[PDB]
């Protein structure tokens, strides 16, 4: 039933690229299925940071839904013509404002814990922003990036999957799910 709740509940783009990236990773949709919500789930806040912010040029470059090759393409073409530090590891946005990439986390566990994860995997220019499905955040040296309008919309949304979810009865194992 996660399998209907990912179709019923997200835009079928934002299902369409999970698919891609989980068959990309050699991960199948149909057998993990909690992941495969808190792909589409990552996905959609990675689209939502970048959605309507603009400097109109788009103040972020998305490169988290992009398959490896693309989302290469598009950091080397960035770090060429910025100048700004190549990173170690595939990150989700490029922020054209502060000259700086983005790792986004979407977590069912601590903030801080998600956090950790990926400070430790990214050794380290890359600023990171930590969301939970309880409203925290968390965000490197407390630089939130986003106004506070488009980060409450953020958290709406993770607000509103939660209750779908709960009321489905799949909160509680999506929720379990979570390993880093
Ligand atoms: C890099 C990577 C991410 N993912 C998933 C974990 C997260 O739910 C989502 C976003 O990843 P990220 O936070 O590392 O950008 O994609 C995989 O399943 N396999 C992978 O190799
Ligand atoms: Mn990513
Ligand atoms: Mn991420």
């Amino acid at each position: 039933a996660m399998e209907d709740f990912v179709r019923q509940c997200f835009n079928p783009m934002i299902v369409e690229l999970a698919e891609k990236a989980m068959k990309e990773y050699g991960e199948d949709p149909k057998i993990e299925t909690n992941k495969f919500a808190a792909i589409c789930t990552h996905l959609e806040v990675c689209f939502m940071y970048s959605d309507f912010h603009f400097i109109l040029k788009h103040r972020f470059e998305i490169i988290e839904g992009r398959d490896r090759i693309m989302a290469w393409t598009v950091v080397n073409s960035i770090c060429n013509t910025t100048g700004v530090e190549k990173p170690k590891f595939l990150p989700d946005l490029y922020d054209y404002k502060e000259n700086r990439f983005i790792e986004i986390g979407v977590t069912r566990r601590e903030v801080h814990i998600y956090y950790l994860e990926k400070a430790n995997k990214i050794k380290e220019k890359t600023h990171i922003h930590i969301f939970s499905f309880t409203g925290e955040e968390m965000a490197t040296k407390a630089d939130y990036t986003l106004d506070e309008e488009s980060r409450a919309r953020i958290k709406t949304r993770l607000f509103t999957i939660r209750q779908e979810m709960a009321s489905r009865s799949l909160w509680d194992s999506f929720r379990q799910s979570e390993r880093g």
